[PDB]
């Protein structure tokens, strides 16, 4: 599913994300953009071997299995193909478990180089919520 740019605010708003730990809404949004052009089943291989999955490209060293990475951990307990789905839910549940673990949304590097220290308000100017 590719969402459109209100629609996935609103997805994400009613999932508890506006504000989780400090993040604003239009963050989450602008993260998901240049991470995976709004698309739930974008995949990238890294340089490791590790691979990066759906509309917040979550890696498969750390956070699930694909049975396809060596020696890596499933800290969110469930398989990389359920971060596909067209029901954003299970991306959402194991991106609040990321934002948390000390380093904030640091985590994503196009976040980071695209997003932090701008109006990221911007990304939902327009939308009903
Ligand atoms: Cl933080
Ligand atoms: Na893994």
């Amino acid at each position: 599913k590719v969402f459109g740019r209100c629609e996935l605010a609103a997805a994400m708003k009613r999932h508890g994300l506006d504000n989780y730990r400090g993040y604003s809404l239009g963050n989450w949004v602008c993260a998901a953009k240049f991470e995976s052009n709004f698309n739930t089943q974008a995949t990238n291989r890294n340089t490791d071997g590790s691979t990066d999955y759906g509309i917040l490209q979550i890696n498969s060293r750390w956070w699930c299995n694909d049975g396809r990475t060596p020696g890596s951990r499933n800290l969110c307990n469930i398989p990389c193909s359920a971060l596909l789905s067209s029901d954003i839910t299970a991306s959402v549940n194991c991106a609040k478990k990321i934002v948390s673990d000390g380093n904030g949304m640091n985590a994503w590097v196009a976040w980071r180089n695209r997003c932090k220290g701008t109006d990221v308000q911007a990304w939902i100017r327009g939308c009903r919520l």
